[PDB]
C-alpha cells in the first residue's frame, strides 16, 4: 500500500537523522571506550553484574538494519551505555569518567535531536 510506503519513507528519513545524532554522540567519546561490547574473555563475570550491555558498534548494527522506530529507543539504548558504565565502574576511574562526560556533552545534542524528531515530524 501507499500507506506502507509513506511510514517506511518516515522510517527512513528517522534512520538518517539517527545516524547523524550518533556520529556526534560517539565523538564526545574520543577515548573509544564505549566503541565496542564489553569482551567476556576480558571481563567474564560482566553478564553476573550488567543484564543489558549496549555499546555505539551494537547501536550502529540496530540503526542500519532501520531499527529504531523512534528516538525514545534510541535513547534508551545510549542510557544503557552510561548507565552500565557508572554501575560497574567505581567513580574514581577513567571508564566511569568518561561515562559522564558522555552523558553531559551528549545532553546537548539530544535536547536538540527532539526538537528535529518532533518538528520534522
Amino acid at each position: 500500500s501507499m500507506e506502507q510506503v509513506a511510514m517506511e519513507l518516515r522510517l527512513t528519513e528517522l534512520t538518517r537523522l539517527l545516524r547523524s545524532v550518533l556520529d556526534q554522540l560517539q565523538d564526545k567519546d574520543p577515548a573509544r571506550i564505549f566503541a565496542q561490547p564489553v569482551s567476556l574473555k576480558e571481563v567474564p563475570d560482566y553478564l553476573d553484574h550488567i543484564k543489558h550491555p549496549m555499546d555505539f558498534a551494537t547501536m550502529r548494527k540496530r540503526l542500519e538494519a532501520q531499527g529504531y522506530k523512534n528516538l525514545h529507543e534510541f535513547e534508551e539504548d545510549f542510557d544503557l551505555i552510561i548507565d552500565n558504565c557508572m554501575k560497574y565502574n567505581a567513580r574514581d576511574t577513567v571508564f566511569y569518567r568518561a561515562a559522564v562526560r558522555l552523558r553531559d556533552q551528549g545532553g546537548v545534542v539530544l535536547r536538540q535531536a527532539r526538537r528535529e524528531v518532533d518538528s520534522i515530524g
